[PDB]
């Protein structure tokens, strides 16, 4: 494990996951309102899915070498395998929010694989010049999904309750920041032009997936919008 | 890339889907009915998960090498993960289209999974005769979901609007023709016996796929039966 | 094939879920409740899949070799593939049954998802000790599941008609029991501790993958619980 020099962010990224899960399902034990229920498991499946392969990250097995620029390049491929899980996850807690049409939840859901996919597929490919071909058309798919979060929900919250209305404009808020930031990071780091070394690389990762996740889960879950109106 | 002689009909398919991908997603812009948006928003991701596999192919990352019969073969997997996704959709556009019961839907995308899971099974086999077995059991799944698009949705298009009874009529004549020969090029292709080489194989899967998934979708998105009745 | 001892218990295994696949497909054939169609596809997709994968093994595909112990150890991943759409579907099947709520189905399943998705890794860990942290993870993840189908389930289904809830107690009871039984066998056999050999593990995982599938289906499909109340 030491033998990297990025465990020391693994590591911390493993413990706010499993403590962010534990937190989550202490807190969602005492709901019963059947609205409430939805919200509290889709985000506590999110750190919970995280742990695992943070975990596999930490131990190891998340981790093998792709040849490229003459040289065997260290890549984590276990963060795709979280990110094909969570980041629907994520997208789905915003519609629901809303009350989205399926139509769109499902051009969402579709969009983001297609994201995900395509930056695994780039991630793993051996050919240098190949790997920013997936990284724009993977881009380009988070644009669209930052497009419908603007251009479709935002004037969908506006004919909803008031609470509703504003606390989707922050979660909307910090998600098209927060996930902007992670193709930047991979065109910058090992998987792409290689100027930030992969220990830094994962530092910032582990801090844009626990704002994502724990931070984007503690906003939620303290809002009166997850719960039905209520006498 | 062009070191392989079927390269120019991986190029054509990728540009077929893409462009089909952008007609789709451009016609889509201008819909705000609900059942509209159900129909675009499946019928616009099937051309653009293809495009991404094809891309693929058509670069190299798709294909892998299969030892049988004394030689390594060139096996093109990244068709099988665009299926997988594709051919689901796909049923569930026709499925929608004649408002099918829950328990339907799950049977017809249970079977095709099992249809594409197993047909990829028999791709990768290294044992000659055990990929027909697999081939074998493939198409008794596609059977199941062609009997049920006869002697379960046609019934139950009659019972319906006019226009969505035509429709549903026209679509199913053209997916029962165009998914009846998909099992036939594996048979005689480089998959199966080697009759007919990889670069006539990839044509002809080619031809197939843009009929069954942008002219599939041409007749459907420009049929009045994706709008609900409204005056 | 039959140069391995444990080939005769996979054979049964095929034969079993295959003849079972077929029951329930006849026996489904005069139904028209739409509720009675829902539980008859997803009890008979089960033993399907259940099918495939068995053959895979029979048959080779589905077996890879893992070093650890200083040795080549067989490792059957095709047993994952299988459990992580048949357990899911299980599962399903008793939510409906009790007319669940959609949060605790997302719950289950995405906590089934994790349980068998980390028993994978720890099947095909490398070092040692760390496939008995997996073995750990997975545990919490069904007693997670084993939790909510008593204190959750159970008092729902008191609520419900009485033959609905005396049919989910036994459905329940089955599951408990046969369930809790797989981290045994993979604790004491070849993935974990080694004590078992393969071929009685193998015999073991057979008698509990048809109890829990063909058994299960049985109870389930002879209750008038999968009917609507009709006059
Ligand atoms: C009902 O709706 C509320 C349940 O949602 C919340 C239910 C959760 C979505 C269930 C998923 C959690 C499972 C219990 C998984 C247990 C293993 C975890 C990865 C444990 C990680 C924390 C600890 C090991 C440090
Ligand atoms: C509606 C939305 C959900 C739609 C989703 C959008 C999606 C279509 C976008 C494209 C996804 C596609 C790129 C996934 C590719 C997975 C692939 C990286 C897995 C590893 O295989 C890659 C090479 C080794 O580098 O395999 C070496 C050769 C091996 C012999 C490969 C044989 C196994 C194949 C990988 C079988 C295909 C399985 C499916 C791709 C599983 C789904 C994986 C997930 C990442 C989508
Ligand atoms: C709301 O419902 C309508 C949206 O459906 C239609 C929405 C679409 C389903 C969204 C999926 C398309 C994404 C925008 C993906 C973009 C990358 C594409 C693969 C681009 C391919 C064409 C071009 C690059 C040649
Ligand atoms: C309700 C419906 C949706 C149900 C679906 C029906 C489905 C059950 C039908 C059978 C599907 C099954 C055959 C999928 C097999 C995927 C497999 C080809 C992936 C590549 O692995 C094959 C060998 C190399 O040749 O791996 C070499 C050895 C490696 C060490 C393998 C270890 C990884 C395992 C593959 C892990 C299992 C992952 C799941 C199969 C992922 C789903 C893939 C998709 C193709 C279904
Ligand atoms: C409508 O709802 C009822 C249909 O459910 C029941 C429909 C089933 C869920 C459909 C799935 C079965 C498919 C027909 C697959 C056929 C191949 C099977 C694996 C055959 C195995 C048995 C035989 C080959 C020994
Ligand atoms: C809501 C719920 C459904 C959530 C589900 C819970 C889930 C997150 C729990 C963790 C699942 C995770 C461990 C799955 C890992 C699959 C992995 C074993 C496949 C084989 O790859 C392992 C190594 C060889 O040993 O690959 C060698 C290196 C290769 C180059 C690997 C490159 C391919 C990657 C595997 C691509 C990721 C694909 C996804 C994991 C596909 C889903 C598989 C299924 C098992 C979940
Ligand atoms: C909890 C994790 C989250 C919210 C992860 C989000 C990840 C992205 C939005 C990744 C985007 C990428 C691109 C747009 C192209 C480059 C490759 C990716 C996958 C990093
Ligand atoms: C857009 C792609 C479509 C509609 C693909 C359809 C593919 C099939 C219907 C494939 C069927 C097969 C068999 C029936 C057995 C032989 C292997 C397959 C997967 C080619
Ligand atoms: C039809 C198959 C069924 C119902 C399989 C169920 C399998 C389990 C409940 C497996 C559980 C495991 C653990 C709890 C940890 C050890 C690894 C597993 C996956 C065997
Ligand atoms: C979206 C955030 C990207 C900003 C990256 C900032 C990295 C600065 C760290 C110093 C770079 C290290 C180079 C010298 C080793
Ligand atoms: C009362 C609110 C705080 C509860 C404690 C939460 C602990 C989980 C770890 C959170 C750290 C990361 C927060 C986002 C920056
Ligand atoms: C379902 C369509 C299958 C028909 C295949 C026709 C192929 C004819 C092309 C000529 C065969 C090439 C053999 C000589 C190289
Ligand atoms: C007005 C209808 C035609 C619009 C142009 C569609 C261009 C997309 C490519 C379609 C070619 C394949 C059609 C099926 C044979
Ligand atoms: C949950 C069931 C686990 C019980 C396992 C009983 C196995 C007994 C078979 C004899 C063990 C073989 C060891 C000597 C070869
Ligand atoms: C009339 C009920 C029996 C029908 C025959 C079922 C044959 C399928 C195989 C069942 C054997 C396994 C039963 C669980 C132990
Ligand atoms: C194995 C991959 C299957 C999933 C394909 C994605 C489409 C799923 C359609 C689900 C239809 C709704 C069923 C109720
Ligand atoms: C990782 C694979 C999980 C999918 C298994 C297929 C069954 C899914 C059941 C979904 C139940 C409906 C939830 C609302
Ligand atoms: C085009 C839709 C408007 C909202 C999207 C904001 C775009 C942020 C740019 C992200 C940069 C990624 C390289
Ligand atoms: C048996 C259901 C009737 C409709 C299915 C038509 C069968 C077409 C044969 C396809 C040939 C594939 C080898
Ligand atoms: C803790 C929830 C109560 C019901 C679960 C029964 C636990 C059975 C123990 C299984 C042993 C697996 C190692
Ligand atoms: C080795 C660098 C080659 C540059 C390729 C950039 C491709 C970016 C495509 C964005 C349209
Ligand atoms: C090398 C050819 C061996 C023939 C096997 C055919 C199997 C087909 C099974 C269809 C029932
Ligand atoms: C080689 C045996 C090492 C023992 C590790 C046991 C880990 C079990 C974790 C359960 C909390
Ligand atoms: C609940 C605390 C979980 C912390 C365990 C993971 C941290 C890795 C320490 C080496
Ligand atoms: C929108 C046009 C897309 C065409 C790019 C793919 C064709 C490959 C040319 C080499
Ligand atoms: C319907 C009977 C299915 C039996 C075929 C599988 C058994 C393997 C025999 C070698
Ligand atoms: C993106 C930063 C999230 C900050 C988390 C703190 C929330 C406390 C209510
Ligand atoms: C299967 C052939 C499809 C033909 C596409 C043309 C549709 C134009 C309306
Ligand atoms: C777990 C044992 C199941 C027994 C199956 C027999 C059911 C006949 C109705
Ligand atoms: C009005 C809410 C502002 C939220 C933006 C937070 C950016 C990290
Ligand atoms: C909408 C604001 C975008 C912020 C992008 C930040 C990328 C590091
Ligand atoms: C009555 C509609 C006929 C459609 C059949 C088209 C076959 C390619
Ligand atoms: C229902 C007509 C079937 C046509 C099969 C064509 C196969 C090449
Ligand atoms: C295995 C075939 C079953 C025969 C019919 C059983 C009575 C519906
Ligand atoms: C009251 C029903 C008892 C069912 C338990 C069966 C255990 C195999
Ligand atoms: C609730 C009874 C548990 C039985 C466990 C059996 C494990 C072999």
């Amino acid at each position: 494990i030491t033998g990297r020099p990025e465990w020391i962010w693994l590591a911390l990224g493993t413990a706010l996951m499993g403590l962010g899960t534990l937190y989550f399902l202490v807190k969602g034990m005492g709901v019963s309102d059947p609205d409430a229920k939805k919200f509290y498991a889709i985000t506590t499946l999110v750190p919970a899915i995280a742990f695992t392969m943070y975990l596999s990250m930490l131990l190891g097995y998340g981790l093998t070498m792709v040849p490229f620029g003459g040289e065997q390049n260290p890549i984590y491929w276990a963060r795709y395998a979280d990110w094909l899980f969570t980041t629907p996850l994520l997208l789905l807690d915003l519609a629901l929010l809303v009350d989205a049409d399926q139509g769109t939840i499902l051009a969402l859901v579709g969009a983001d694989g297609i994201m995900i996919g395509t930056g695994l597929v780039g991630a793993l490919t051996k050919v240098y010049s190949y790997r920013f071909v997936w990284w724009a058309i993977s881009t380009a798919a988070m644009l669209y999904i930052l497009y419908v979060l603007f251009f479709g929900f935002t004037s969908k919250a506006e004919s909803m309750r008031p609470e509703v209305a504003s606390t989707f404009k922050v979660l909307r808020n910090v998600t098209v920041v927060l996930w902007s930031a992670y193709p930047v990071v991979w065109l910058i780091g090992s998987e792409g032009a290689g100027i930030v070394p992969l220990n830094i690389e994962t530092l910032l990762f582990m801090v844009l997936d626990v704002s994502a996740k724990v931070g984007f889960g503690l906003i939620l879950l303290r809002s009166r919008a997850i719960f039905g109106e209520a006498e």
